[PDB]
């Protein structure tokens, strides 16, 4: 069998318009809706992502996780000239499709795909990828890494006061430990957004968690 991601790219290349990111997003959602691939229909969560990008105008965004490139296209299309999206993905085959998707959208120059495990790459951002602090982090990778990677970003000095974390799929299948941490911590100011999943007909959600600076040494 062909993978979902390679079939999504096939559909985009044959139906979307090159250099037209909206047409790419719509083609992905159209195809995934037809196939009833609920986790790959991104328009509902995309509305929330777009509003965050529009409000905060981040210059440097870290994306954790990529499958077919939908979220990278969604974010990169709203980033300013000169901005940078760093996208970490452990599966090289997903990284490959994501790269091809960005090329078709004409957005490749704004994005750097890093193929590897987030916990290995995060400690390299400062010295190897010339990062000071991140303006935004989009969490959409392995569920059990949301909390550990947040703690790792903190420890590596990659978050500043005002850094916006936006976490996807916090309800389904869920990231309850991550939610409990950010909601209970004085280092984060949190907002929850409902986001519907078709077929399962359930309200998933995203969490926006804005870093406030580290806890007191007292
Ligand atoms: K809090």
């Amino acid at each position: 069998g062909d993978t979902k991601e390679q079939r999504i790219l096939r559909y985009v290349q044959q139906n979307a318009k090159p250099g037209d990111p909206q047409s790419v997003l719509e083609a992905i959602d159209t195809y995934c809706t037809q196939k009833e691939w609920a986790m790959n229909v991104g328009d509902a969560k995309g509305q929330i992502m777009d509003a965050v990008i529009r409000e905060y105008s981040p210059s440097l965004v870290l994306e954790l996780g990529a499958y077919c490139g939908y979220s990278a296209v969604r974010m990169a299309r709203l980033l300013q000239p000169g901005a940078r999206l760093l996208t970490m993905e452990i599966n090289p085959d997903c990284a490959a499709i994501t790269q091809q998707m960005l090329n078709f959208a004409g957005l490749q120059d704004k994005v750097t795909i890093l193929n590897g495990a987030s916990q290995d790459l995060i400690p390299q951002l400062k010295k190897k990828y010339d990062v000071d602090t991140l303006d935004m982090v989009f969490l959409d990778h392995w569920k059990d890494r949301y909390l550990p990677d947040t703690l790792l970003l903190e420890k590596c000095g990659l978050l500043r006061k005002g850094t916006v974390l936006l976490a996807d799929n916090v309800i389904v299948p869920g990231t309850p430990d991550f939610l409990a941490y950010v909601r209970g911590s004085s280092s984060f100011e949190c907002t929850h957004y409902s986001s519907y999943l078709e077929y399962m007909k359930v309200v998933d959600g995203l969490e926006k968690a804005i870093y406030q600076g580290p806890s007191s040494p007292d």
